[PDB]
């Protein structure tokens, strides 16, 4: 039924909007609609890579190399910066994410372990519109792509005991 | 006309709800809209602070003391869990709210400066339901306070040099 392999996760939400405004915003809804099906769907699956699901907590998809990963985020990430520029910033759909990798569990089409944990902690630490990954991603990934990461520091992550350093790439802006 | 004075801020945002799932918003704005005017609103006006905005960011209010902002998102908070605990995990509302403390500038109904922005990194970072606060806060409020907090790690905030030290103290 289940087993155990190593693999690249990727972690994805989108920032900004806050529900607090009171207010439906169905013109930016209806553009990340557009955004996930034009642009993401497409970049994961061009990839090779697979969603797991997407939940309250955003969007979960692995990847059978690191490299996979990080290229369709900065894929991603660099269109999302062309495709809202010429909005105004404070009004720009941006996503946040995260990507780690770990030995996981994979089960009925849903993953589990620590590693996939610290996918999702590493996109809600992401600035918005940037990459979060963790270290050991890092050391694998640096040299197979030109964009600079900076060192961000450690992490702490609910319920796994040693913290992770976390390395962040923005946007050229 | 503008102010410069030494405050505490609390940003909070609403956990939870991904719009990557594409679900409808209409439901949830309209709970957290019942929250907003008689759970939140009220704790902050009873605990003497002010609200100063909401934005896509969240909501900003200040507090005239670090106790007095603290217990407020201790209050909220708490409330919060117990009026969520029969709703399924799934189905709950959430806030994250961050504290800070610093000098701020107050001019024409907003508030400017980097102790803001810092407080606004502690709601990003915080985990849904929880409060963080910065070591500053933490050292003024600590033992005026019982409720226990946990050395979260050194933090750096975007567009400032040193990272801050960040104190979370969660819900039973």
């Amino acid at each position: 039924n289940a087993e155990r392999r190593l693999c690249a996760i990727l972690a994805a939400d989108m920032a900004g909007y806050s529900r607090l405004m009171e207010r439906n915003e169905t013109d930016v809804l209806n553009r990340q609609k557009l955004y996930r099906r034009e642009l993401i769907d497409p970049a994961i699956a061009q990839a090779g890579g697979q969603i797991v699901k997407t939940t309250g907590d955003g969007m979960l998809a692995r990847f059978d190399t690191a490299q996979a990963a990080l290229r369709c985020a900065l894929e991603i990430q660099q269109a999302m910066q062309q495709r809202e520029e010429d909005t105004p910033r404070k009004e720009r759909i941006q996503y946040r994410i995260g990507i780690n990798i770990g030995d996981i569990v994979l089960e009925d089409g849903d993953i589990f372990g620590d590693a996939v944990n610290v996918a999702a902690r590493l996109e809600a630490i992401s600035e918005p519109g940037a990459i979060c990954v963790s270290d050991i991603v890092h050391q694998i990934t640096q040299d197979r792509v030109s964009e600079p990461f900076t060192d961000l520091g450690l992490q702490k992550v609910k319920n796994i005991t040693r913290p992770i350093r976390v390395w962040q790439w923005v946007p050229d802006a």
